[PDB]
């Protein structure tokens, strides 16, 4: 039985509004309703992995797992295996996989982050799951961020706390946060960003939704505008939104948005908004294609509609050669020529690099770079031709060209990372000097750039 080079992944996010679900929720897992929906001809084809994020979930883990498994079995006839389940308060993530994947999945991690302080600590935060699928690392984050139209900055802060403190994936990747630890990272949930239009325009917005005219609403969506201004979710992707706002509905219909201020809302307006979202970030030049992104129309127990997204995702096999794992393959090498980091820092420490990759036996520390002043104020750290030659465990180009090198630039004085990035080895040529580039981030904010040339030697 061949190992796959693609899988499909289902991502669901649903704020259940503290109410039990209806008896049938199959439309969610079938990607049917509004938006980019899945073709009927695929309905019996199971996804490889289903990742379900809930918020305001009133069920026990047992109760929800029974509903989810029975739903998938009804659709597909397949009895899915439970990979992981993790709950923080009423925020939950479930990962289910086809039984044939059970011996492909390993290194399962779970964690949570509680956001806020005192007043604002006790119900918002995130849960996550990571694991290896053969040679490919997968991370999943379900976050319930701060509510309210006038709290976009708090949401952005919540995002930065979650990506700093959620402890998933390979702990040896110590300079790297979750935005660099995974081949594919999916971040979803009740992100709670709102359509920023005046309260007086509520009925106009409702009109627009009834006409399926979302352009003048999406142009005011806080997540899209904050992302455009590089305030949040830097280097993440989101599929175009083609479904109606998923909040805030009257329960038991989808015919009415309930936006007016009430004691139950803290006297806040809830204008129709795309609270419920799926974003992703994959390593450079890895296959990832969104094949659905939409909301259900027929699940009406909550004041939110469920959101689905599905993806094709490239995966790699657990490679064995005569040599690596457990030695190097001297027919393989990675050279960095004429490299330099450009940093936004005002500091004047010396810097060194660390190169981290599962194609290396362990991470590699460089010599200190040479600091120069850039024309427009910046720090330029030059490495010249001084960088250590990297010795991969396997030289086979079918393996090596699919790998990635994580780079951290660290202060000699403090050993703290000032920036992290990633270089693909999916080159146009081997034995050829080729340009490389990554932005550098720290705590998910832009801190600089790394650029230079690479020369990759494979066994071919
Ligand atoms: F979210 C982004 C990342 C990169 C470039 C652009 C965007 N959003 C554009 C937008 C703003 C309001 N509606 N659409």
């Amino acid at each position: 039985q061949p190992e796959p080079d693609m899988i499909t992944i289902f991502i669901g996010t649903w704020n259940m509004g503290n109410a039990p679900p209806p008896k049938k929720i199959t439309s969610w897992f079938l990607s049917k309703g509004q938006g980019k929906t899945r073709d009927d001809s695929a309905d019996y084809i199971p996804h490889d992995i289903y990742v379900i994020g809930t918020q305001e979930d009133p069920l026990s883990e047992k109760e929800w797992l029974e509903i989810l498994k029975h739903s998938l079995q009804e659709i597909t006839s397949v009895t899915f295996k439970t990979v992981a389940i993790h709950t923080l308060w009423n925020i939950r993530i479930v990962v289910l996989a086809k039984p044939e994947h059970e011996n492909r999945i390993s290194h399962i991690c779970t964690d949570n982050v509680k956001t806020g302080i005192a007043n604002t600590l006790g119900n918002k935060g995130a849960v996550g799951v990571s694991f290896m699928f053969n040679g490919t690392s997968l991370g999943f984050v379900n976050s319930h961020l701060t509510s309210g139209s006038e709290k976009k900055l708090r949401r952005n802060q919540n995002y930065m706390n979650i990506l700093r403190f959620l402890a998933l994936g390979d702990k040896k990747l110590s300079p790297f946060n979750i935005t660099h630890r995974f081949t594919h990272l999916f971040w979803f949930g009740d992100l709670n960003y709102r359509v920023d239009l005046p309260t007086w325009e509520a009925e106009t917005i409702i009109q627009k939704i009834k006409q399926q005219q979302y352009a003048d609403l999406l142009s005011h969506d806080q997540l899209l505008t904050e992302r455009r201004e590089q305030k949040v979710f830097l280097h993440f992707e989101e599929e175009e939104i083609t479904f109606a706002p998923t909040y805030r509905f009257e329960r038991l219909t989808r015919d009415k948005y309930a936006y007016t201020k009430q004691k139950a809302t803290g006297m806040k307006y809830n204008l129709p908004s795309w609270c419920d979202r799926v974003l992703w970030k994959s390593y450079p030049l890895v296959h990832v294609v969104c094949q659905s992104y939409g909301s259900t129309s027929d699940i009406m127990t909550s004041d939110h509609s469920p959101v689905f997204a599905t993806f094709e995702a490239g995966v790699t096999s657990q490679f064995v050669s005569k040599n690596g794992p457990g030695t190097v393959d001297s027919q393989g090498q990675i050279e960095f020529l004429r490299c330099y980091a450009t940093l936004k820092t005002k500091s004047q420490t010396k810097f060194y690099l660390e190169f981290h990759s599962s194609c290396l036996e362990s991470f590699v520390k460089s010599q200190e770079g040479e600091n120069e002043e850039g024309s427009e104020g910046e720090l330029v750290v030059k490495f010249g031709e001084t960088l250590p030659k990297l010795k991969p465990i396997i030289s086979d180009p079918e393996y090596l060209l699919d790998q990635h090198i994580l780079i951290s630039i660290k202060s000699s004085d403090s050993d703290e990372s000032y920036g992290e990035g990633c270089i693909a080895l999916r080159l146009e040529a081997t034995e050829t000097q080729l340009p490389i580039y990554t932005p550098l981030t720290h705590h998910g904010e832009l801190t600089g750039h790394f650029q230079g040339e690479i020369k990759l030697q494979t066994s071919q």
